[PDB]
């Protein structure tokens, strides 16, 4: 699709056979996702965004479905207004930003 | 143009005389600089991202070059770690997600 950005651009995703609404965000490095359960063992990491740092914790290797496109990649959970699909995502699904 | 996503959408924006660096953030509403003098009348404002909120100064009816397009809009001023141009300016350069 073309996803226009008169508001803001979510989509559908699926994690852990949960539905949830998510952001696409092209200024965002990683995904970012609210408490939840994953599988697997988690490493620490320290992300950056407009209001100061927040520890979250790093999950690799999810399988995660975006707007019905699939991805396996790296997720991270922690406090966040939003779920946050960042560029290690919306590479893998093949999105590009145009003007 | 097209822009992947394997890298962070920089590009170079002129605001108030000056030419910056600049993110293009699907996920933000608004449009946020890093502290400068605009001119005119300003209100003070509270802006929430990832690691919590911000204070800003917001200025109505600011031109800026984006890549080459110009587009007017409010703009917010304040601490932030990056320019980040959001929706509110890249619907005026008709920016689009695509996958
Ligand atoms: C995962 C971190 C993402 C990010 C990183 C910024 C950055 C980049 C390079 C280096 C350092 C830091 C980019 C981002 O879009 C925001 C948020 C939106 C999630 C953001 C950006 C700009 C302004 C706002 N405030 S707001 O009032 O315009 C706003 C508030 C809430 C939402 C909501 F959709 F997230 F809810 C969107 N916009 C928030 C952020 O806080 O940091
Ligand atoms: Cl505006
Ligand atoms: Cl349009
Ligand atoms: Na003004």
């Amino acid at each position: 699709p073309q996803i226009t950005l008169w508001k803001r651009p979510l989509v559908t995703i699926k994690i852990g056979g949960q539905l949830k609404e998510a952001l696409l965000d092209t200024g965002a490095d990683d995904t970012v996702i609210e408490e939840m359960s994953l599988p697997g063992r988690w490493k620490p990491k320290m992300i950056g965004g407009i209001g100061g740092f927040i520890k979250v914790r790093q999950y690799d290797q999810i399988i995660i479905e975006i707007a019905g496109h699939k991805a396996i990649g790296t997720v991270v959970v922690g406090p966040t207004p939003v779920n946050i699909i960042g560029r290690n995502l919306l590479t893998q699904i093949g999105a590009t930003l145009n003007f």
